């Protein structure tokens, strides 16, 4: 991804966009009961904690574009992946406005809490003033589509979240690019059925894990994986995507019956954005921050891995590449051992910056013991080995519980963390609950004991 130009929005006919400057994150009732070192990300250039230019730090995510055209390896990758997707018999019909808006089987309704983007954010018009969950009214939406049309500017927001001390100082906050409600709705109409098909088929055929339930899906993953696992992390995946990867995606869509709407992909690839009093044009880079791009990022990841394998190991048998992606996150496998370090090298030529899986300093062998997917390890249940626990370390959970975005959601926030934590075992889980119950707010919460969560887990299969 590369910013082509940036200039005052008024110069190209746009209003200044107001974006909150204060974090809604504040110490929770457990701030001093659990250990943690993360704080809210810098949201403005005038943050006392900064140590380097802010604006420069947040837009530096666009490292540039290493490639423009789709080479021969990418074409092969495209034919193999498209071929796989073909077996799912995906309904290529456009989805009706109602379902695209309020959801259907395999597609959750449009999120009402997220920004409605341009121009609604400059009209003080909220989604709640357009969508009726209970009415499933499409008249107001339809009127807005006819009025403002599509291909509108995306609104940039700095993501309000916890970040490491170093990242706070270096202004490394994550920029979020929100599509207009009109575009988001239009895209869910064009690809709604593709999305549902992916949500209902998490695994190695879609090569996707979006929409999955870790508590249940972790038991299915090992059976689909090959003999030898391999993985790695990406540095700024979304922003690093070159235009060619978007072209490769269009080819996959064409081959599976959606060549009808590959233009929407151009809208993601070559896009313009609004940030405060500025507007800028980006070549490449997947608009980051929201679920609308999850599937396309996963699809592109399937193309990337295949491409690097073809480029690095001529004669590789892609039919035996078993991988599952969730955006940039990935867990892959092959009957034979591969060199991640080497793949990383080939990746550089394609504009991808790949590093050792889970912040290792060197590329080590990935095993069922050290592999993580969505930050969760895999652990067989001591009583029933065939049931696999998704284990997220307590560290991140402790970091999260030390802050709150709304006292009204303390119950849900903490219950959420409990669903993640009990998998670390009864000993660890009880220590967690006891610490929670060492302060008034915690004792007033209705939280499930270990026994209850274990039984509920077995009863969910
Ligand atoms: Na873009």
């Amino acid at each position: 991804g590369e910013i082509q130009w940036m200039r005052p929005s008024k110069e190209v006919g746009y209003p200044i966009i107001n974006a909150p400057s204060k974090t809604k994150l504040e110490p929770s009732a457990f701030h001093y009961v659990f250990e943690g070192v993360k704080e809210p990300a810098v949201l403005t250039k005038n943050d006392p904690r900064l140590k380097t230019d802010f604006e420069e730090a947040i837009f530096s995510k666009y490292v540039g574009n290493k490639i423009t055209e789709v080479d021969e390896y990418m074409k092969e990758a495209v034919d193999h992946y498209a071929g796989q997707l073909m077996s799912l018999d995906i309904n290529t019909e456009q989805m009706c406005l109602e379902d695209a808006m309020y959801g259907t089987d395999g597609l959750e309704a449009l999120d009402l809490s997220t920004s409605a983007g341009y121009p609604y954010v400059a009209m003080g018009k909220k989604k709640r003033d357009i969508l009726n969950k209970q009415t499933r009214d499409t008249k107001e939406m339809q009127k807005l589509l006819d009025t403002y049309g599509i291909n509108l500017p995306l609104v940039t927001y700095v993501k309000d979240e916890l970040r490491s001390k170093t990242k706070v100082e270096q202004g490394k906050s994550r920029l979020i690019e929100a599509s207009s409600l009109n575009d988001s709705v239009a895209m869910r109409m064009a690809f709604g059925n593709l999305y549902a098909a992916f949500h209902k088929n998490p695994g190695v055929i879609t090569g996707s894990a979006v929409g999955c339930d870790p508590d249940l899906f972790w038991s299915k993953i090992p059976v689909l994986m090959e003999e030898k696992l391999f993985a790695f992390d990406y540095t700024g995946y979304d922003a690093s995507l070159s235009p060619a990867w978007f072209e490769a995606l269009k080819m996959v869509l064409e081959k599976i019956g959606f060549g009808d709407r590959v233009d929407y992909i151009d809208y993601l690839n070559h896009s313009h954005h609004l940030y405060k009093n500025k507007t800028y044009c980006v070549k490449g880079g997947m608009p980051s921050g929201f679920s609308g791009t999850s599937i396309f990022n996963s699809m592109i990841n399937n193309l990337i891995i295949r491409t690097l394998l073809l480029k690095t190991y001529k004669g590789i048998d892609l039919d035996h590449l078993k991988m599952i992606a969730y955006g940039d996150d990935v867990i892959a496998s092959y009957p034979h051992e591969v060199d991640a370090s080497l793949l990383a090298q080939s990746g550089k030529d394609y504009g991808l910056t790949m590093t050792p899986a889970d912040k290792s300093a060197t590329f080590e062998t990935v095993t069922w013991e050290n592999v993580t997917f969505l930050k969760r390890f895999f652990r067989a249940d001591e009583k029933y080995p065939f049931l696999i626990h998704p284990v997220m370390p307590m560290k991140e959970i402790h970091e999260s519980i030390r802050w709150t975005k709304d006292p009204r959601n303390t119950q849900d926030h903490v219950r959420s963390l409990c669903l993640l934590a009990w998998h670390n075992g009864e000993e660890e889980y009880n220590k967690f609950l006891a610490k929670i119950r060492s302060v008034p707010i915690g004792r007033a919460l209705d939280l499930p004991e270990y026994s209850t969560l274990y039984d509920r887990w077995l009863d969910s299969f």
